[PDB]
C-alpha cells in the first residue's frame, strides 16, 4: 500500500494559515465546553486516534485517508466521546470545503497544542480522502488497563521507540477521562488546558493510591485530586521508561522538542511525500499575529 501526498489544488501556506486561524479562533470562542476545559484536549485526542490506527507492516490505517468520517470508525467503542471534536470541526470544513478530511483532523491537533502554548509542530499538507472500504476495523487502538510490556509492544506497530512513547504520553497532562466514555474518571478540580511537562512531575512527586472507580475499574488516585491510568503509571514501573520520565521532569525544553518530533511523525506515518512537495509549514499562533 503506497499513499502519495497530493497538495490540494493551487493551495499554499497562506491558505492553511487561514484554516489554522479559523480553528484557533473557535477554540477561543467556545471556551465553556467540558466545564471550561474547552476543546483543545479532545482535538489532540482526535488527531492521535485517527493516526493511531496505522500498521507499519501493511501500511493500512493512519491519518492519510480521513476514514473516521465513516460509520465503522466513528462508532468504534475506543472513539467514544470524539464525536464532540468532529462536531467542533464540522463548521470549519463547511467554510473550507477544499481541505481533505485527514488534513483537517491532523491540523486540528497541531492548532490545539500550539494554542494551549505547547511547542510549534511542523505540519505537511496532502492527505487524500479514500473510499469507505479502506476504513480499518475496530480494535487497533490501545487498552488502558495494562502494563509497560503491553505499551512497548503496542507502540512498536506504529514504530515508536521508548523515547518517542514517553514523550507522546506527556499529552495526558491535558483534559480528563470521562466515566461514560471510557470507564475511568477524573481529574476535575485540576484538570488542565495549558501544555506543560506536569505529567512527568506528577508521576514522580504524587503519593498514588490504587483504587476502584464507579465503572468497577482500577486507577491510580492522588490526595490532590489527580489520577493516572494503569498504562500511565507503567512508565515509572519500567526502568527504561522511568529514566526518560526523569529526564523530561527535569528539562521542559527537551520534552517540547521531543514531543514535537514524535507528534509530527505520528501524524505523517504511512504517507509518501514526493521531493517536489512543499517543506513543512510552521504556523503562527493568534498571539504571534496579534489576533
Ligand atoms: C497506551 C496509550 C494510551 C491510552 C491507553 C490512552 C487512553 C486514554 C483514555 C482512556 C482517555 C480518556 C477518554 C475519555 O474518557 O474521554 C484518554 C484521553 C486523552 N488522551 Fe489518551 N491514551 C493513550 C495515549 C495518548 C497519546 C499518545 C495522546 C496524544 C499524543 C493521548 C491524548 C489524550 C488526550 C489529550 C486525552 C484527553 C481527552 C479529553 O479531555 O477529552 N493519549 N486517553
Ligand atoms: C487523560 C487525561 C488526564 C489524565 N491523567 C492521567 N491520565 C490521563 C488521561
Amino acid at each position: 500500500l503506497v499513499h502519495v501526498a497530493s497538495v490540494e489544488k493551487g493551495r499554499s501556506y497562506e491558505d492553511f494559515q487561514k484554516v489554522y486561524n479559523a480553528i484557533a479562533l473557535k477554540l477561543r470562542e467556545d471556551d465553556e465546553y467540558d466545564n471550561y476545559i474547552g476543546y483543545g484536549p479532545v482535538l489532540v485526542r482526535l488527531a492521535w486516534h485517527i493516526s493511531g490506527t496505522w500498521d507499519k507492516h501493511d501500511n493500512t490505517g493512519g491519518s492519510y485517508g480521513g476514514t473516521y468520517r465513516f460509520k465503522k470508525e466513528f462508532n468504534d467503542p475506543s472513539n467514544a466521546g470524539l464525536q464532540n471534536g468532529f462536531k467542533f470541526l464540522e463548521p470549519i470544513h463547511k467554510e473550507f470545503p477544499w481541505i481533505s478530511s485527514g488534513d483537517l483532523f491532523s491540523l486540528g491537533g497541531v492548532t490545539a497544542v500550539q494554542e494551549m502554548q505547547g511547542p510549534k509542530i511542523p505540519w505537511r499538507c496532502g492527505r487524500v480522502d479514500t473510499p469507505e472500504d479502506t476504513t480499518p476495523d475496530n480494535g487497533r487502538l490501545p487498552d488502558a488497563d495494562k502494563d509497560a510490556g503491553y505499551v512497548r509492544t503496542f507502540f512498536q506497530r506504529l514504530n515508536m521507540n521508548d523515547r518517542e512513547v514517553v514523550a507522546l504520553m506527556g499529552a495526558h497532562a491535558l483534559g480528563k477521562t470521562h466515566l461514560k466514555n471510557s470507564g475511568y474518571e477524573g481529574p476535575g478540580g485540576a484538570a488542565n488546558n495549558v501544555f506543560t511537562n506536569e505529567f512527568y512531575l506528577n508521576l514522580l512527586n504524587e503519593d498514588w493510591k490504587l483504587e476502584k472507580n464507579d465503572a468497577n475499574n482500577e486507577q491510580w488516585d492522588s490526595k490532590s485530586g489527580y489520577m493516572m491510568l494503569p498504562t500511565d503509571y507503567s512508565l515509572i514501573q519500567d526502568p527504561k521508561y522511568l529514566s526518560i520520565v526523569k529526564e523530561y521532569a527535569n528539562d521542559q525544553d527537551k520534552f517540547f522538542k521531543d514531543f514535537s518530533k514524535a507528534f509530527e511523525k505520528l501524524l505523517e506515518n504511512g504517507i509518501t511525500f514526493p521531493k517536489d512537495a512543499p517543506s513543512p509549514f510552521i504556523f503562527k499562533t493568534l498571539e504571534e499575529q496579534g489576533l
